[PDB]
C-alpha cells in the first residue's frame, strides 16, 4: 500500500536532535500531518522556536525537554517523561548526533568514546525505555544513519563506527522482535549528503558533492517509518540502495535462523 | 604472492586474548614460525602456561603481561611495555573480547557499554598506541571479527554491534592510511563459528551450526595478515565470502574518494 499523511494524525511521536537539522524539519512535517510530538535537544532556546511553529503548522500537541544525550540518565528519563505527556508512544525517531568534523583520525580516544556514547549508546538506551510503550501501540522506531554507516569514507572514522554499530544492533533487535512476534518495527534510515547547516559547513573545502534537501529527506524518513520498511535509502543516486542494499547479507541472515532452537523464541 | 612460514621468523608480535581459544592457537602458530611474541589476557596463570608451550614450540621469544582490557589505561600502557619488551612491533593482533552470552536483548545497558569498551574501544586504543612502531616496521594490524560483524543473527546484539563498530572504524583507518601513503596494513578477519570452548559452551542448547577447527582458523588469520589482505573470511562454507563480501560497497567506496580535496592527504 501507499502513504497517506492521515497515517500520522493523532500519533504520539518523539524526535531527538529536533533543534535544527533534518530532525527539526521532521518535526514540522509531523506537525502538518497533525501528530502529538515531544521534541528534544540541548538548546532550550532553539527547541522553543520550533515547538511553537509546530502548533502553528497544525500539531495536535507539541512539547520540548532540554538535555544532553551524553548522560544515559536523562536519555532514559526523557522517554518516560515524554511518554507521560502524550499518554502513550507511537513513534520513536532517534536522530541526534554529537558533533563530528572531517579529519584524519589521530588519537582522540575521548572524542571517540563520546561519539559512541551519544550516537549509539543513547539510542540503545531510549529504545529500551520506549519498547514497552511501543509494544502497546504496535509502534515503530526510526534510527537515523548515514551512507557512512553502510560503507567507508575517510576522515570520519569514529562517526562511522557509531553508525555501523547502529546497523548491527538494531538489525538484530529488529529480527529478534519479529521472531518473538512483537509488532514493533525498526527502520534504519540510510541518508546521503543533506542540505543541513551542519553538514555543509563541515565539508566545506574538503568534499565537494551535491547535497539533497533537508525537508524532502525528512518526509521520506517519516513515510518509510510509517510504512514499516526495514531500510530507507535517501540519496541523490538511484543506485545507492542497490549498491549498498547488500542482498548477500539478507540471504545469510535468513539461512542463519535455520540453526536456532525455535523454542527459544 | 604465496605464504611461507619464513615471513614470521624474527617478527615481533602482540596477541590479545592469548589465554585460550583462537588467541592461544595463534600464539602456538607464531611460535612454530620462530617469532618474538608478547601475549596478554587477564589470567596470569593462563598466560604463563601458554607462554611456556610457546617457547617449547620454538618461539624466538615469549613474554606476558596480564590485565583487563576494560581498563583503557592498561591497554595503551600494554603496547608500550610490550614494545620495549621486544624492542619494536611488527604485527598487532586484536583478538580479545568480553564474556558474551546468547540471550534476546532485554535491558542490559551496562553490559552493552562493557562490550563496546572491551571489544571496540580498547582496540582503537591499542591500535593508536602501537601505530608509531607499526609505522617504523611497515608492519600490520589484524582485527578479529565475526560473521556477525558483517551480518545479523538473533541473541548477540551488543556483540554484533561492537563487531560492526570495528569494521566501520578500521575500514576507515585502513583507507586513511593508504590515502596518506603510510605502509601499515589492516586485516579484518571475518570468522565463522569456531570450536573454542566458550563458543561451544555458549551455543549449547540453542544453535546447531557446525564449527571449524581453532588451529586451522588461527593459521589462516596469520597467513592473511602476513599477506596483508584487507579482509579474510574463514568459514566452513565457500559461499560466505561471496555473500558477505559485499562488492557494491567496494564500488561506492572507490568513487567516494574521487570527491575529496586531494590536498588533504
Ligand atoms: N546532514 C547530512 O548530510 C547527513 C546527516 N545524517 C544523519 O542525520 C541525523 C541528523 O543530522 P543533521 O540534522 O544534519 O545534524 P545537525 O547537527 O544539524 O543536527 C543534530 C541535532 O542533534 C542535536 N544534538 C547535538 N549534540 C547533542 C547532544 N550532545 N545531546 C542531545 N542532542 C544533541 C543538535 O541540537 P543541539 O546541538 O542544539 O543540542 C541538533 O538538534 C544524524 O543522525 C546524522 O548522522 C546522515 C547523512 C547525512
Ligand atoms: N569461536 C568462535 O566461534 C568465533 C570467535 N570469534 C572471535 O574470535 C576472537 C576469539 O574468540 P574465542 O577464542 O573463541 O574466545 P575465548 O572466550 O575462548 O577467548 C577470549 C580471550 O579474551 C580474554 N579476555 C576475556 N575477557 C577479557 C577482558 N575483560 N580483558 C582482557 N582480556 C579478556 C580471555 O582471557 P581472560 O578471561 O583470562 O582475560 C581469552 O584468552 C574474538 O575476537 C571473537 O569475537 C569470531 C567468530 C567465531
Ligand atoms: C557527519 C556529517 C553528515 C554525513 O554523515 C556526511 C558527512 C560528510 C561526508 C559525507 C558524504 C556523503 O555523501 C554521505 C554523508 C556524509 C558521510 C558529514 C560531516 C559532518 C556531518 C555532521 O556531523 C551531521 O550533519
Ligand atoms: C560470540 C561467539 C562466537 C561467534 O561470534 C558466534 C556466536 C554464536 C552465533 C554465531 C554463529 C555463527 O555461525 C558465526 C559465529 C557466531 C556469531 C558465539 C557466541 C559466543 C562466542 C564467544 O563469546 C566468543 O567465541
Amino acid at each position: 500500500e501507499e502513504f497517506r499523511p492521515e497515517m500520522l494524525q493523532g500519533k504520539k511521536v518523539i524526535v531527538t536532535g529536533a533543534s535544527k537539522g533534518i530532525g527539526r524539519e521532521m518535526a514540522y512535517h509531523l506537525s502538518k500531518m497533525g501528530a502529538h510530538v515531544v521534541l528534544t535537544a540541548r538548546s532550550e532556546e532553539g527547541l522553543q522556536k520550533v515547538v511553537s511553529r509546530c502548533l502553528e503548522l497544525g500539531a495536535a500537541s507539541a512539547h520540548y525537554i532540554a538535555g544532553t544525550m551524553e548522560d544515559m540518565t536523562f536519555a532514559e528519563q526523557f522517554i518516560v517523561k515524554a511518554g507521560k505527556l502524550m499518554g502513550g508512544l507511537d513513534m520513536l525517531i532517534l536522530n541526534h548526533i554529537t558533533q563530528t568534523s572531517l579529519s584524519l583520525f589521530h588519537d582522540d580516544i575521548h572524542s571517540v568514546r563520546r561519539v559512541m556514547e551519544v550516537n549509539f549508546l543513547s539510542y540503545v538506551v531510549m529504545s529500551t525505555a520506549a519498547l514497552p510503550m511501543l509494544k502497546q501501540s504496535n509502534g515503530s522506531i526510526a534510527v537515523i544513519s548515514s551512507l557512512a554507516g553502510k560503507m567507508t569514507q575517510p576522515m570520519i572514522a569514529p562517526y562511522s563506527a557509531s553508525k555501523f554499530a547502529l546497523d548491527g544492533f538494531f538489525s538484530t533487535i529488529r529480527t529478534e522482535l519479529y521472531i518473538t512476534k512483537v509488532n514493533v518495527s525498526i527502520t534504519l534510515c540510510v541518508l546521503g549528503l543533506i542540505d543541513t547547516e551542519t553538514a555543509m559547513k563541515e565539508i566545506s573545502g574538503i568534499i565537494n558533492a551535491q547535497a539533497s534537501p533537508k525537508e524532502e529527506c525528512a518526509l521520506e524518513i517519516i513515510k518509510g517509518t510509517a510504512l514499516r520498511k526495514s531500510e530507507v535509502y535517501y540519496d541523490k543516486s538511484p543506485l545507492t540502495p542497490i549498491l549498498l542494499g547488500n542482498p548477500g547479507r539478507k540471504i545469510m541472515e535468513f539461512f542463519s535462523l535455520r540453526y536456532y532452537n525455535k523454542d527459544m523464541f
